[PDB]
């Protein structure tokens, strides 16, 4: 016989108090990109950017992240 | 015989108090992109950007994320 | 017989008090990128950027992260 | 017979009090990148940047991180 | 008494033989311009551009110029 | 008495033989310009560009120039 | 009495034989310019660029120049 008991408890807390965020300026002068890739062959769970000129301004009032992977494997 | 008990408890908290967000400016001068890719062949769960000139201004009042993958596998 | 009891407790705390964020300026003069890659062949859980000219301004009021991987494997 | 009891307790605390953040300026003059890679072959859990000219301005009011990997393996 | 004789002779020649002109490509990625000029005051024979984002493709089969200012001033 | 004789002779020649001009490519990634000029005051024969992001592709089959200023001043 | 005789002779020659011009590529990654000039005051025969991000591709089949200033001044 086998018994497995997986009873994790999480009363955890992730938080911020953040006042004014204010004067965020993001002013990029524009570059230049070239790519040559005579053939491509992607096959499983692939994430790809091949050519890109990508600006982001990401200004979250909180932006608090909490990743909580569980895995229970029996064989 | 086998018994498995998977009883995780989560009373967890993810939070922000964020005041004014205010003057976010995102003013990108526009680049230039070229790609040559004489053939492509994508086959399973592929995410792809091949050529791109992509600006984002992402300004969430909260933006708090909480990812909670469970997996229980028996064989 | 076997008994396994996996009962972790987490009352943990991740936090910030952050006042004004204020004058963040991000003003990049635009570069130049070239790539030649006569063939590519990606096959499992691949993350790829092949050519890129990517600016980010990431200004989270909190931005507190908490990664909590569990794994219980029985054989 | 076997008994395993995995009962870690974590009442831990990760924190900051951070006043004004203020005048962060990030003004990069734009470089130049070239890559030649006549063929590529990626196969498992690969993270790759092949050519890149990437600026980041990451200004989190908190930015406190807490990584908590557990693993319990029985054979 | 005074005599002035202004008898310049010009049998001059300005010329080109120019075959095919062919594949001129002019593909500009679009910039960004800002100007602040709280007051302006222009007064004689002024040529001005104050803000501009101006592309030209000027492809004259000849384009030969010949400027020939004379001036004779007596007092 | 006075005599002045101004009899310049010009049988001069300016020339080119130029075959094919061919593959001229002009592909500028787009910059970024800012100007602050709280007041301006221009007054005689002024040529001015105050802010500008200006591309030119000037491909004359000849483009031969010949400037020939004369001036005769008597007092 | 006075006699002045100004009889310059110019049978001069300016020339080129130039075959194919061919593969001229001009691919600038885009910069960034800022100017602050709290007041300006221009007054005679002024040529000015105050802020600029200016690309030129000037590909003349000939481009031969010939400047020939004369001046005769009597007092």
């Amino acid at each position: 016989s086998v018994q497995i008991v997986y009873k994790p408890v999480d009363l955890s807390k992730v938080t911020s108090k953040c006042g004014s965020l204010g004067n965020i300026h993001h002013k990029p002068g524009g570059g230049q990109v070239e790519v040559k890739s005579e053939k491509l062959d992607f096959k499983d769970r692939v994430q790809s950017k091949i050519g890109s000129l990508d600006n982001i301004t990401h200004v979250p009032g909180g932006g608090n992240k909490k990743i909580e992977t569980h895995k229970l494997t029996f064989r």
